[PDB]
């Protein structure tokens, strides 16, 4: 019984002003960079997961796999981590995302799973059967983990494997992405479902797109690197290049530090990127126009971020015009603070009004 709209309609829908480029700081001073760098690695160390909690995620997987195969024997039911839990970007307070696979299609009834998990002591058990991807949500009070589960959405397993591959290519990607994600949680702009802002997966695509567009690039366009694609276990070629040992080091030509990349990330999205004209596409690794995708007609197209496996889908579709204006303001707010090295203020915890 509470409204979670992050960006109030009183914000309006107007485009932000194009700032005189000579007034937009182009690089960190040496003092600001050095201190921001040490602050970011201190933040990253606190964000890194601990082994005790990582063990709890795997125990939840095992517990769930046992519950399911005991209740419905014979169907080779398997339980897989994905999302943050499988792409190297989770922290200890990250929820668990789980994909349950089986050829037994009758398991795709998420409320049947809710009844079983409730009966065996899970708490806050809810099922959402009308979502694009039906889910069951639980709180495990023994392991103290929140968990969203779906059944047989293998597409999410592949784009998790893709993000994991991107994270594995250059060692700056994991700390950069974790710190930006932490920023999105603290400013509460990571809630596409109820807040009208952007999903964590949308944010990760924006980070990867920015890194692909650096000169030199930090990350390649994996979907376009046909010669480094391996054959998967199902016999088909991978959709994206995934021979990690051959890919590792691709970004080594780019010599910018973590501090400079965080500054440039916010500078890019605060002032450089023309939201009105372009679509970000980590599938291509280059900018696309909205018009070449017919996305000038798309409802909720202020921000266009192409899903790399279904390029008909805009990940930015959860932000209407008002929400985009507030997101853009948050990105400029972040740029102004990181330009002066103020990582703590940048990550101030947003609280909803009463
Ligand atoms: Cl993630
Ligand atoms: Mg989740
Ligand atoms: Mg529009």
């Amino acid at each position: 019984p509470f409204s979670r709209r992050r960006m109030p309609y009183s914000l309006g829908t107007d485009k932000l002003e194009k700032v005189d480029p000579d007034k937009i700081k182009s690089k960190l001073s040496e003092d600001v960079e050095r201190k921001l760098e040490t602050d970011m690695r201190e933040l990253y160390d606190r964000l890194l997961p601990t082994e005790a909690i990582e063990v709890n995620r795997r125990e939840l997987v095992s517990k769930l796999e046992r519950l399911f195969n005991t209740e419905w024997p014979g169907h080779d039911i398997r339980v897989h981590l994905f999302g943050s839990s499988g792409n190297l970007l989770c922290s200890d307070d990250s929820d668990v995302d789980i994909c349950i696979t089986t050829p037994w299609r009758e398991l795709e009834s998420v409320c049947m799973i809710a009844e079983l998990l409730d009966r065996h002591g899970m708490e806050k058990v809810v099922c959402v059967s009308s979502a694009k991807v039906p889910i069951v949500k639980i709180w495990d009070p023994e392991l103290k983990l929140a968990c969203d589960m779906n059944v047989n959405n293998t597409l999410a397993l592949e784009n998790t494997r893709m993000v994991r591959t991107y994270v594995s290519i250059d060692d700056r990607v994991r700390p950069l992405a974790m710190i930006i994600k932490y920023w999105t949680r603290r400013r509460v702009v990571n809630d596409a479902a109820f807040g009208g802002t952007l999903s964590s997966y949308t944010w990760i695509c924006m980070i990867i797109a920015f890194l692909q567009l650096r000169d030199p690039p930090v990350l390649p366009a994996l979907h376009q690197q046909h010669d480094l694609k391996l054959v998967k276990q199902d016999g088909a070629l991978s959709d994206f290049a995934d021979d990690i040992p051959k890919l590792r080091g691709f970004g080594a030509k780019n010599k910018d530090s973590l501090a400079v990349l965080l500054f440039q990330f916010f500078r890019f999205y605060a002032h450089e990127f023309d939201y009105d004209k372009y679509t970000l596409s980590i599938r291509m690794g280059t900018l696309l126009t909205k018009a070449e995708k017919n996305w000038q007609y798309l409802v909720n197209n202020a921000l266009c971020v192409e899903e790399p496996f279904n390029d008909g889908r805009n990940l930015g579709n959860t932000a209407d015009e008002t929400s985009f204006r507030g997101l853009h303001m948050e990105l400029r707010r972040a740029f102004d603070l990181i330009a002066e090295g103020k990582l703590e203020e940048c990550c101030e915890q947003y609280v909803f009004p009463k």
